[PDB]
């Protein structure tokens, strides 16, 4: 069978400037590429903040380091999500945060460390879970840099950016080496008999031809959903936000530093984002339209930040869900034409990337063998669907009752099989998945982290933080008193970790400038 | 709760004699643990054949490294299982001979060397594909060693022993720490009204009570099927053999050497094993009794060998399946009285240490959490149904049509949806499960291997073994002809070390008669 020679790309988001470097770099410039993009559509604004294989998958992938991209995007640090508020109705007399952390919770004689410390918490002992058990996330509270002023890291850590300057950043490599770049629309697509996208038609009269289709259109899935009629599954029934009103805001970073992770701030109908990065912070509401309005959220917004009635804004709808399909005929979809989740988890650029990766290990010839679009399918269904419920699982796991939004998830959602059954594994005691690799490796192992995504210290940082805890600890650990105590001094590691860190680490803002 | 205190195990066969040993070690001795056994009741004979998961899950485990155990057992090595007349009808003039091998085959850029080879063999190359993706083979067929005559191991190996003198050794060893053996013989069980194991009576009139009891009874499964009445799953639509006939047979290892492998060599009706040791070798010809008699199958076997109608012999029946749930109220079944699956693959002890590491990962206290016998069953459902798939693999993927039990094992067997899937997605040039560790990494994590237990390299050896290959190449590879360049440097590397091995590898006779 001939080989695929001609690709066009739908969209110039970032998905689409994406997908055209790393078919440039994956098909050794064997392949002519043309990425055709509309100015009178923008691109969605939003998508700043991610998670650590965004290095090592994508950009290591295209030989370019973070000394190269980070200063012409504005890069700033993440070592996590903060949740501010989350876990009970909110009183401003009370200090309610916990953090979900990059990396994992070392073992103990085969146990995580999770498991000791709840044994601990079961004889009364106070300290949060991830204090105990993770080395800095008092740093964090300190605004401290994840890395030591000479380079050396010291926390594990992703990014956050400008979502405008990735994408330009992006256009200019993948122009420079070979991508044709079309400013034009595509106004209509036109479908063999056999329901194979034949071409597409321009606004300003061009007939696009190739073997190999990428829709990376946004949301109106143009090629995947309104030409080839590819059914969305709406998970409006699975999680209940449906909109979001989204701005940048000045920071007086001199006088109040730079916050080296994302805060997720619980609100009325939904919650807020704020990415800080050098001069300022993107930040977003998510909210559910059933719930509030977009009038009284807009509102909600600008009373959080002090903002003024002047103040542009980015308002946002979108539909929770992903495509039955992906990948149909000649057509693969990638980005928000492909699936859609709130980013309570910053999955959005990971999937990206992670169906590009796997797009190119199941890379098809001009006889689009359907064995092998079902066998991508399936990867990109697995992954989407046990990322939408480590979403929900936040909220039906909330004892917030102070809302009829709050109220709706802790009783009225729908919940997966595959979820209610790690709850119930959980609750028992229970770690769920484990690895034995220290971070640097299961970040560098993709295969390995793309199953094995949400790990145990992944699920203990969001249920213990929201304060729903197991029945019981492990009953093993009443036959393993050594271990315990070989825990304890692990415990002790930890806290002279955290105490170094504290006088080491120079502050977020200052790296951040000095860097530049 | 209470910790479990008193533990009672039926069986002093290989599971009774495991179990006690690694729950001796386990519960740091703070439990009291009697083993039951009956004198008039003989252990099954057979299991002398391992996978190296044995060394690092089980004996590491205990504390006993292989220059321990194996001098007291009869130890030898396995680096294989060698495959004889399983391709085609049999024809003397012609040598079918392939090998399933330990150990992983190596990536190059992303992508299995398995994958390069078919490339190759598109264009007509020759050579077999586990001869030109591993370096050891021939050195399998000289008959050499897995070490250096000092000890340096050179190949991924597992072993050969004696069964009788595996469970004395382990008897020896779990007596001596406080393992309370009772040659006795259980004749009634006794539950309560809700259904929980709450004594047995034995022949000279004791009464056993404990908090948990292990059912090693064998196939009879006197606790978990007799008592407590779970279904047992028979599989026998799935795989035909259910029966076996076997002996040890004596070897001349100083005219004929001893194989560093197991043999299977393809019989009428079935199969047949050959376990070679120092002095001697066990051999089985494993039979299906729809195609063939007991009284011929045993003709069969000893002319294989030009055995004597004296010779005396160890017939054994057995029934393919495993239970509906292994751990069932207050009983946990561990190795024939759980589940049973021809050794095509050796993995009878692997069930029994990866259900007791399991059971430990699963430790109850006495008021016996449904939730952690669930999640202990779905483990064990997904270990055996994935290894009977894989052994069913072996059998509709022969072209042997020369006897109605070769023919109904091309068209008669019920398949699973899972085997139909993977073998789709071999079909199309897919590989299947890849790792990125080296055999040692892979080796020593098993929560890994565990989850991760057949690979690509698994299922080439047996697929292109038998001669069924993909319909075509990965078409990835037609975009890069650089690393097809890479790969022929990663052929060549692999037939210095090929040749180097032959050259520099103490024969197997020689290096076990120099261990003693
Ligand atoms: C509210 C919100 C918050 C998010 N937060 C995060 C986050 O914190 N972290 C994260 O990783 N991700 C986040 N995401 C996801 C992230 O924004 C996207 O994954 C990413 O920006 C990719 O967008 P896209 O290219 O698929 O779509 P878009 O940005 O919508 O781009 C669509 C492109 O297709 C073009 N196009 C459409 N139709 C035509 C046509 N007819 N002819 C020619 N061109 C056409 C458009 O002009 C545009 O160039 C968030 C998303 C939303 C909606
Ligand atoms: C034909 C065949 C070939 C095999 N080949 C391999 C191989 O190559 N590699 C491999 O790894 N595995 C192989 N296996 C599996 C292996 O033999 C077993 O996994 C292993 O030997 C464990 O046996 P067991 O203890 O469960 O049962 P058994 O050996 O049958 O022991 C049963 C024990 O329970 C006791 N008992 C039963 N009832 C009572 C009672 N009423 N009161 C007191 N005591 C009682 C018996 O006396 C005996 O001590 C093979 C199995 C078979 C059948
Ligand atoms: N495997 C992911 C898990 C993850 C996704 N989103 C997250 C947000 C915060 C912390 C961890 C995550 C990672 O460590 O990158
Ligand atoms: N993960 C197993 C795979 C395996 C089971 N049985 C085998 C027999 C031969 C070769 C490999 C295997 C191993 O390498 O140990
Ligand atoms: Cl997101
Ligand atoms: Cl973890
Ligand atoms: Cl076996
Ligand atoms: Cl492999």
């Amino acid at each position: 069978n001939k080989p695929i020679k001609n690709i066009v790309i739908v969209g110039g988001g970032t998905a689409g400037w994406m997908a055209a470097s790393y078919l440039v770099r994956a098909l050794q410039q064997q392949a002519n590429i043309t990425l055709i993009e509309s100015a009178a559509i923008p691109r969605i604004g939003v998508g700043e903040a991610t998670i650590p294989s965004l290095q090592k998958v994508f950009f290591d992938f295209l030989g370019i380091p973070e000394r190269e991209w980070m200063p012409q995007v504005n890069g700033a640090f993440k070592a996590a999500i903060k949740f501010v508020n989350w876990r009970k109705s909110p009183d401003p007399s009370r200090d309610d945060h916990f953090y979900h952390l990059f990396g994992n919770v070392p073992n103990c004689d085969g146990v995580p460390l999770t498991h000791y410390w709840l044994r601990k918490r079961e004889q009364g002992f106070q300290q949060p879970m991830e204090y105990a058990c993770y080395p800095q996330p008092g740093a964090l509270d300190g605004k401290l840099a994840p890395c030591l002023s000479d380079g050396t890291r010291q926390m594990s850590h992703a990014w956050h950016f400008d979502a405008h300057l990735v994408a330009d950043f992006l256009k200019r490599w993948a122009v420079e080496r070979g991508v044709n770049r079309v400013v034009d629309e595509v106004v209509d697509v036109r479908l063999n008999n056999r329901g194979y996208i034949s071409n597409l038609l321009t606004k300003e009269g061009r007939t696009l031809e190739a073997d190999l289709f990428i829709d990376c259109s946004g949301m109106r899935g143009l090629l995947i959903n309104q030409a080839l009629k590819e059914p969305f599954i709406d998970m409006s029934d699975y999680l209940l936000c449906d909109s979001a009103v989204a701005s940048a805001v000045p920071n007086d970073d001199a006088r109040d530093g730079v916050e080296p992770y994302t805060s997720s701030i619980a609100m009325n109908s939904g919650w807020t984002w704020k990415i800080p990065m050098l001069g300022r912070f993107g930040s977003g509401y998510v909210f559910s339209s059933h719930f509030t309005s977009r009038d009284q959220a807009t509102a909600d917004f600008l009373k959080l930040w002090g903002l003024s009635d002047n103040q542009p804004l980015n308002q946002i709808k979108f539909r929770v869900g992903r495509n039955k399909r992906a990948w149909v005929n000649n057509c693969v979809s990638i980005g928000l034409s492909s699936c859609f989740l709130e980013p309570l988890d910053s999955t959005g650029i990971y999937f990206i990337y992670a169906a590009l990766y796997q797009l190119v290990k199941h890379f098809p010839d001009t006889s689009f063998d359907p064995r092998l679009s079902d066998a991508f399918n399936a990867e990109i269904v697995h992954m989407f669907d046990d990322c939408r419920d480590f979403v929900q699982a936040h909220y039906f796991t909330t004892s917030r009752d102070d809302t009829p939004f709050w109220l709706a998830n802790r009783h009225d959602l729908r919940l997966s099989d595959a979820i209610k059954e790690k709850v119930q594994r959980y609750k028992a005691g229970l770690p769920l998945t484990t690895t034995s690799f220290d971070d640097s490796t299961y970040y560098e192992t993709f295969d390995y982290e793309f199953k094995n995504f949400w790990l145990n210290g992944n699920y203990y940082c969001i249920f213990a933080g929201l304060g729903m805890l197991p029945d019981r600890s492990l009953p093993l650990l009443q036959h393993r008193p050594e271990s315990i105590e070989k825990a304890e001094a692990m415990f002790a590691s930890i806290r002279r970790e955290a105490e170094r860190l504290r006088t080491s680490l120079p502050t977020n803002y200052d790296y951040l400038r000095s860097l530049r």
